[PDB]
């Protein structure tokens, strides 16, 4: 099994989320950068893994789910069972994380990437190991009701450029942003 990586998109007042929907108006570039950078293996005969909250699975529209070319893992301690589309449901980060080992997924995934929200981010971000932040900035504020973590600078580098990332501002709908990337190998 591949990388951990955490995949974000953040306003300026660490907003993710508001009336389970983005804060901000759709950022076209900004959902291509992030269905690109969670679906590409660069393993042949694997797929990526994305673990997710219950909420953010729901916030999925349903012609869309599960995300195409991914291995969905929902996270919830309440369902019973999977929902309807996904194939696994874990009760923790933890416990998800464990379940690549077991080989109905140790030979199906390469990368894993965590996708939201905001208790799944603050699990993998106290998770020791090899860890990258996949952060885009959205440099205005936006009215919103689910945070992201603050990092931790003392424990995560912030990379200068990153391999098929673009570095320069971004700006769609009037919306300036910014891809970063920090690592931490605790
Ligand atoms: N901007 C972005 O990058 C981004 C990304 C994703 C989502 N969003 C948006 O943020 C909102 C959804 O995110 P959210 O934070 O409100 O909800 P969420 O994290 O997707 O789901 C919350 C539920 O999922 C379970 N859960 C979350 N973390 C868990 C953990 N570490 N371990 C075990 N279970 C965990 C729990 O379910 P149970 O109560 O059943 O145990 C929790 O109640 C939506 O508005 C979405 O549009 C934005
Ligand atoms: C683009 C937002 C974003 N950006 C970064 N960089 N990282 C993230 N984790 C992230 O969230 C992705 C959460 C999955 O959302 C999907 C996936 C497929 C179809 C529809 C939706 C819901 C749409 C986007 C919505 N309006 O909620
Ligand atoms: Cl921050």
């Amino acid at each position: 099994v591949g990388s951990l990586n955490c995949i974000v998109a953040v306003s300026q007042n660490m907003g993710i989320g508001k009336n389970g929907d983005l804060p901000w108006p759709p950022l076209r570039n900004e959902f291509r950068y992030f269905q690109r950078m969670t679906t590409t293996s660069s393993v042949e005969g694997k797929q990526n893994l994305v673990i997710m909250g219950k909420k953010t699975w729901f916030s999925i529209p349903e012609k869309n789910r599960p995300l195409k070319g991914r291995i969905n893992l929902v996270l919830s301690r309440e369902l019973k069972e999977p929902p309807q589309g996904a194939h696994f449901l874990s009760r923790s980060l933890d416990d998800a994380l464990k379940l690549t080992e077991q080989p109905e997924l140790a030979n199906k995934v390469d990368m894993v990437w965590i996708v939201g929200g905001s208790s799944v981010y603050k699990e993998a971000m106290n998770h020791p190991g090899h860890l990258k932040l996949f952060v885009t900035r959205i440099m205005q504020d936006f009215e919103s009701d689910t945070f992201f973590p603050e990092i931790d600078l003392e424990k995560y580098k912030l990379l200068p450029e990153y391999p098929g990332v673009l570095s320069d501002v971004q700006e769609e709908k009037g919306i300036k942003y910014k891809f970063e990337v920090y690592e931490k190998n605790d």
